[PDB]
């Protein structure tokens, strides 16, 4: 079994990967990270995250690495990953979390640096694309490379796999309204191409194109072409949440797709279910990929003609952590 | 009948008397009614977080504001049938409380003097009024009308628009909307509805709406074909309505947004934009709905079609301008 | 041992019952009065928009919660004389409404049947308690005492140090302050304060405060030495306290930190940090008072010295931290 | 000279072209450099999140922007020495980029033939201008000078009445101020600082500034006396500076402001306010500074005395206007 670990990006999502991995006391083990910066910075932010407060664990620092709960983790700062130094300590499977290595093309210079696996945290195009609790049984032991999609991608597949399988989705739609991220503008200024990234993520809706429908192919072949959606990207730190809006293969009541959501939710550790009145708040440090709100749910009709609206929350960042993490295990066992 | 009372001198009544000033309006607003003193009403007038300035001079009295020198009494009568609206001889009353949404409740300010209401909200069954979509039902003998939501005058004319150029078979919309006063600031008890008991600048919150399932009081063929909610989020105001509809034809993304743009033409109240605008953009807008045609998409699959479509609005100063010209109209009948 | 009722179920109130069940305390909360019902009660208990969902389990029936399978008796009286307090034998009253924060007012909860009040704000001139600092004053005489605001929490340990050390012969404070539910949401009438009217979440606010003014009620030595007021800014929680004062003896910041880390030492109410912590790191804290020696600042000209020590404090949980240590002493008296 | 280059089309930047604008400068940008493309930015000079709608036409083509009908070219020179601004008469260049804040830096500006520089920020040991207390200073000689930090000039001209009316012996400011660029989005590295590394909109944010040590450079006899720092807050724009010195005489309130008043009367760059206004009510404020009469405090304990005096400022738009100031008496020389 494949035990060690380095971290490519130790942000938002790379630090939170830790966080998680030391929660669930995982036999997995992070030997090294690599980012841009130096030990001390990368400690000040392991230790004091905004959105989830204080790290449960001890961090200090050398001039080379993080002591994290007594255990060292190599630090480097190699801003192409085929220079990243993996043998050094073993690492073996790769989480890739910088956001620039989302293609087979581009992460497969970990393993010319000496890794043996990757796991992008990331669509990352046309290659094995799972989320946990979906499709992590296309998994096998030839994958070297694989995806775990958007937070967005892991919110939609459970609740579209739960309607795909109870009633068939001919066609649909989705919005997530979500929380701003690192893609963002703190203030209005350049941010590449997109127009609308260039404007204060704090102070505005921004719509912003997404893939999380586009490519669901990956995560349920058969609703590939199916689906369409985009984001309205809100001031909320973390915490977001998905709207499905689709025609279905068969006449349905609200309660009718609810009992099938929660019959799909049950024993089931990546896809949680309520009937409370919650907000985006309450879903922050959640330990599902996807929350189905009941509450939310509604059946528009006239005659023959009927929309279903479906609607689930998910922590982008926490909850995400926790399907990337479920899925890092089943490959290390691979 | 030129002289107008305001009841609830709040987000919507402040910016009334604002945006009848903005447009040299030949109404006269000669009361108001809330519940505090001219001071506090005279502070609130002058300095607006989300306006800036007060564009006229503003001054109080014991009893009264002073607005670009010209007095207007201030009443704080908590029940509408008590307001002295005869004493300065109010006539039309905009009705911006929140407390008297239903034709039984706004009799009382006719019972206290007035002729007519204005109810600046949805209010049951009773002519309900997005202006440039059905201004023209309003009628001489109406003494109490509705304008409905600013959600409300979003969805109707892009809705009317794709009815009549496409039919609207079903659909379901879902709008992005700025925090109101309806909410709260920390979590504490708000009446009944939880979801609004919860901090408004730190949560996406979803919260019912009646705009689309009450639409067919502004577009009769639309009735019970709609359903919808919203989810309230981080900012103060600018908001935004996605429409998801079975069209009853065919089409291109191409089509629905230059169908749009014809609705769009020469229409003071229904703007049209193909610019990458983010929500501050409709900050001030005089329009109570500006369709975006960057965000229209057509989901296909074999004979299947979903038509989404979104408009921008100004859910407080965008809204308040159809609420003035259903005033200007309402006044000269 | 002790049996407490609750007045105002709100930011505060949910928050003591959470602190005293993290601290497995002997004290068993018996009735909570709050304005509302048993259903939105258990829903705010159980879902915190700051401190996220509730550790243990949360229900309700039509005159109680139950929490952890303990049953807490719910009432809705506005006036606390009709609180029926001993219907469980609640003998020590833990009141945060706002509206009992005088001897006179809280006298009502002991004509009532409670034997004792601890008043979670400033309530004038009566024992008021900073723990760690005063808590010694107690005796088992009292009957009503105050735990001040959580602005005192946090001034009281700092100014106290550095009375100890150097003397404070004056000092002026500014504490930047989340907005709390005395504040707005939108632009609206709050009260006579024209300031507290302005949406909190889009403004820095200005805002008046006793926590300096009545620090003598805490800190006998400095009665009448110290002034300041707050800024309200928007942040949900996480409050910051700078205090500019002229020491009675001439200092390195050094010393002033030695100093500051002596006083923290073995001090489970006043902390310590040289990280460069904001204040989201400070949300959760046990402590009332954590005091930063990276902003210590002196600023000298000839024998002139003017010294700048600042602390951080979580205004809602930390705070409570405090509420609880007293409210555990007062107790056992 | 009549003919303008900008460097740093960013928040600076585009309001520096919006304020010459505004004013009917008979300066005329004729070109700007950033790292962008023409229609990135127009798309910003057109929408800002901040102050709305641009109040002229905007469009653009692959080398440039038309901005009220008028060709600006638009070059994307990383590093200034590589700017064409030979090419159409960049005489004076307005250095809003961050990156070039010292006469060595600025210099690259001069080896590409420009004769000025104007620096939108400190730039160490170099004549630092705040209009109207030290632009008597400027001579025709001159060709690198720097305007400071938005917070030099909010402190300056406070400083300046209360040094020529009572004297400052010393005394330290703290400046409660809206996040900008410098800061970050979502916790993450921004370089060595680490409390810049945190998420702006969500944290009160500790930050170090010079506008207080470098006052040497504006006021000569205040050089050393002053300190203080920023705590920044989740606004967008839109600060104040509190601050606390000790006089060199006795003084009342009154005294205080009265002083503060005259140093403000027929004074187009420092405003004055007895309202009770909030840091929203200064966006957009044609001032550098407006200091705040309702926040004045005095703190008396025998022959000791601190004074807290407090000015508001808009960062963006009003420090702008003192930039525009400047520069318009720059270029005549
Ligand atoms: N934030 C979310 O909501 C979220 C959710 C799910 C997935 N993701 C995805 O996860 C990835 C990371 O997102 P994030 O939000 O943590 O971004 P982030 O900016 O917080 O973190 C990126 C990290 O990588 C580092 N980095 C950048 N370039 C690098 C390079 N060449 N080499 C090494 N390190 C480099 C940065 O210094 C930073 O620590 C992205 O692909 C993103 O799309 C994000
Ligand atoms: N804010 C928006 O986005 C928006 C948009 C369109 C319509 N509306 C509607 O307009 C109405 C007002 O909304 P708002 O945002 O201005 O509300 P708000 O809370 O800002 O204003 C309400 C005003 O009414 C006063 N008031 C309350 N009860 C009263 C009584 N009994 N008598 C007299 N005055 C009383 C308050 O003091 C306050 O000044 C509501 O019906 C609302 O649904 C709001
Ligand atoms: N930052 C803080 O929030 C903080 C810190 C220290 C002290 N305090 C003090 O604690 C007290 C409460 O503050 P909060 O933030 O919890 O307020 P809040 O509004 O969140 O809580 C008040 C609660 O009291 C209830 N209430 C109001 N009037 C009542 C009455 N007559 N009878 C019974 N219940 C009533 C409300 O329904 C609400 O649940 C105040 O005196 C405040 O100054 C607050
Ligand atoms: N924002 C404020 O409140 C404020 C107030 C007063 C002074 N200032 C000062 O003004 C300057 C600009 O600040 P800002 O807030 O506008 O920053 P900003 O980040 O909005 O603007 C920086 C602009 O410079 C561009 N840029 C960066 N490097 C460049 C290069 N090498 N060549 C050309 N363009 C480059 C960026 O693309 C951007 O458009 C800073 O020096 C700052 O200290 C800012
Ligand atoms: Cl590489
Ligand atoms: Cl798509
Ligand atoms: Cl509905
Ligand atoms: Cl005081
Ligand atoms: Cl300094």
């Amino acid at each position: 079994s494949m035990s060690k670990v380095g971290i490519n990006g130790f942000g938002r999502i790379g630090r939170l990967v830790l966080r998680r991995l030391l929660e669930v006391k995982s036999n997995i083990d992070v030997v090294a990270i690599n980012d841009l910066t130096s030990p001390k910075i990368l400690a000040y932010l392991l230790k004091h995250d905004s959105n989830y407060g204080p790290f449960p664990w001890s961090v200090d620092f050398t001039e080379d690495s993080l002591i994290v709960d007594g255990k060292s983790i190599a630090v480097y700062a190699e801003k192409e990953a085929k220079n990243i130094p993996w043998k050094a300590k073993g690492a073996e499977i790769i989480v890739e979390c910088t956001g620039f290595y989302t293609s087979a093309e581009k992460s497969q210079a970990h393993l010319d640096a000496g890794a043996k696996k990757v796991l992008i945290s990331a669509p990352a195009g046309e290659m094995k694309t799972i989320v946990y609790n979906v499709n992590d049984d296309t998994l096998d032991g030839n994958d070297t490379i694989v995806s775990v999609a958007s937070a967005t991608t892991n919110c939609l597949a459970p609740m579209a796999k739960a309607l795909h399988d109870s009633f068939g989705i001919e066609v649909g739609t989705m919005t997530t309204i979500h929380a701003y991220t690192g893609t963002q503008s703190l203030v209005d200024g350049p941010r590449g191409k997109d127009l609308r990234a260039s404007r204060a993520a704090a102070e505005n809706i921004i719509p912003h194109t997404t893939g999380a429908a586009k490519a669901i192919g990956l995560v349920i072949p058969e609703l590939s072409g199916k689906l369409k959606g985009h984001a309205q990207r809100v001031p909320v730190k973390t915490g977001s949440v998905t709207e499905l809006v689709s025609i279905l293969g068969k006449k349905v009541t609200a309660e009718e797709v609810n009992n099938a959501l929660k019959q799909a939710t049950t024993n089931n550790e990546s896809f949680g279910y309520t009937d409370e009145e919650i907000v985006s708040s309450d879903i922050i440090g959640s330990h599902f990929g996807s929350v189905f709100d009941a509450t939310q749910t509604e059946i528009t009709a006239v005659g023959d003609l009927q929309l279903v609206k479906t609607v689930a929350w998910y922590d982008n960042e926490y909850g995400f952590v926790t399907q990337l993490i479920r899925t890092l295990e089943k490959f290390a066992k691979l």
